[PDB]
DNA sequence: CTAAATGCAGTGCATTTA
DNA sequence: GTAAATGCACTGCATTTA
């Protein structure tokens, strides 16, 4: 119900190469690390999921913050 | 697999407005009262409560990004 | 967050049908 | 003979279900 290390690795190390692949780049990591390509279609859109979702988490927790104290500091100068 | 109907659904979005959080007991009249199980039912509610902060921080993000930007 | 999966456009090319 | 249709894949993403 979860992938393996020594898999997930691999998958990892893929996507910071080649976040996208085709059908042809699909199937040959499946052969590659015993697994079903359709699962390897779908983590890659997840993993795409996951770099929107979290590229928009960190920046509001962020920005929130950083908006947060510049405004301090604004009412320190008045 | 298998999706939710849409009896079930339009019921979620109506009863969704109400409570968004709801507790064991109305999730379980509401798993009961439309053909679910309730880890279903409390599943989704997750999903739907997780849904909406990203749309809205979303909204947030964009809003207070093009404020920023015209500015200058 | 994961893992699995669906729904809807849209895109390209090869084959029918009109 | 040609142009428009249709059948078949694939892409891509956003959303849903557990």
């Amino acid at each position: 119900h979860r992938h393996t290390q020594r898999q997930i690795q691999e998958l990892e190390s893929f996507f910071k190469e080649c976040p996208h692949p085709d059908d042809k780049q699909r199937k040959e990591l499946s052969r590659d690390l015993n697994l079903e390509p359709l699962q390897v279609k779908f983590w890659f859109q997840n993993k795409r999921t996951q770099m929107k979702a979290q590229s928009e988490r960190h920046e509001n927790q962020i920005l929130k913050s950083d908006n947060d104290k510049l405004r301090a500091e604004n009412n320190r100068y008045k």
